[PDB]
């Protein structure tokens, strides 16, 4: 709530991040369902898995640099899944980090390039720890090149960096507060296009098979989706996915925000518009702990801090970390 980019919006975003991957992460991997759980939210004994854990190593680079420095971020990245390497990693990826360990590693892109065949990943990892850069940068031109840079870390393959820059504009946009849902998927959808006419995206979407402009389909998708009577779970899926893959996750994790601004007879209006968001993106099922950690992040920004429920927040392991590190990027790069 409130003005664009407020404290509010930071501390919302970073906390309904943290709520999707500990409230999601219970069914990993897997509506009448959903809800029963939940109400065994009504301390810190939901643990955070690799999405929270590579956001925060991405926060504090941020941090202590004022800026993306890669090096730096790769070095924590790395030294981060030494400390706690059992937060449920792609499989991948843990290679990528294992050759950041090694102090002759001295070019950070390289690892993520030479993995997948020297294709890199399309994992939604890159994406899933994003939403820092949203906060650390209001211009959407920084957005996407800071986006692009933290995501090639681990993630080299368009398909899975593009996923970031989208998950990032969803924060970013969202963190400048109201919107229809309308104009906020225009917005996104102008600027897949846009990214998606560079010949190393048309190359890889190509060579695997896919439509051209895969995140700008889907996003069309999205909008054929929201106009659609009695849109069911399945066809939701089936459209947009479910999975681990980027392309096939982030835009899901859109679709449920923007599904969610307005209220939904089938989930309780006792419920907020953040809690109501994260009940319906669980209820996919699929990479539940991803796709809900990117849709509460997009709408902790939106609806604010005030939507956070103490009682869920105060169940997720970091909470306070998590709210001090949203704090500290208010005060370091919005200048508060
Ligand atoms: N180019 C590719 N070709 C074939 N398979 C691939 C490719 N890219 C990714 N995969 C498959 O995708 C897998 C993960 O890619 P990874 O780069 O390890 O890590 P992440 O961080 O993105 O993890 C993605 C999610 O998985 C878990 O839920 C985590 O929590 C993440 O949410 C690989 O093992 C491959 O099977
Ligand atoms: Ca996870
Ligand atoms: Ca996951």
């Amino acid at each position: 709530a409130g003005a664009a980019r407020s404290l509010s919006r930071f501390r919302g975003c970073l906390a309904g991040a943290l709520l999707g991957d500990c409230v999601g992460s219970f069914y990993e991997a897997h509506l009448t369902s959903v809800l029963r759980h939940v109400q065994s939210l009504e301390t810190e004994a939901l643990y955070y898995t690799d999405d929270t854990a590579m956001a925060r190593a991405l926060v504090q680079s941020l941090l202590a640099k004022e800026a993306f420095d890669e090096v730096d971020m790769a070095h924590r990245f790395a030294q981060e899944y030494k400390k706690d390497p059992d937060r449920g990693y792609g499989a991948g990826v843990v290679t990528v980090f294992k050759k950041l360990l090694n102090p002759k590693c001295r070019d950070v892109f390289e690892p993520a390039r030479a993995q997948f065949n020297g294709k890199g990943s399309y994992g939604n990892g890159g994406a899933m720890r994003v939403a820092g850069i949203s906060l650390a940068y209001s211009s959407v031109q920084d957005v996407q090149k800071f986006a692009r840079l933290s995501a090639q870390l681990t993630h080299a393959s368009s398909l899975g960096y593009n996923g970031a820059i989208l998950q990032a504009l969803a924060v970013h946009l969202a963190l400048q507060g109201e919107s229809s849902s309308e104009h906020f998927l225009k917005q996104l959808l102008g600027h897949m296009e846009d990214l998606e006419g560079d010949a190393q995206s048309v190359l890889d979407a190509r060579e695997l098979g896919m439509e051209e402009r895969p995140y700008s389909s889907r996003l069309k998708k999205i909008g054929e989706l929201l106009d659609q009577a009695s849109v069911t779970r399945e066809e939701v899926v089936s459209e947009l996915g479910n999975g681990i893959a980027a392309f096939e996750s982030v835009p899901t994790a859109i679709y449920c925000f923007l599904r969610c601004m307005e209220p939904d007879p089938e989930i309780p209006s006792a419920f907020n518009s953040l809690q109501r968001t994260l009940i319906y993106s669980i209820s996919l099922g699929g990479d539940t702990d991803t796709i809900a950690t990117m849709a509460g992040a997009i709408a902790g920004a939106y609806y604010g801090m005030d939507q956070v429920p103490e009682s869920w927040q105060q169940s997720c392991e970091g909470y306070e970390e998590t709210d001090i590190l949203a704090q500290s990027l208010h005060r370091v790069f919005q200048k508060s």
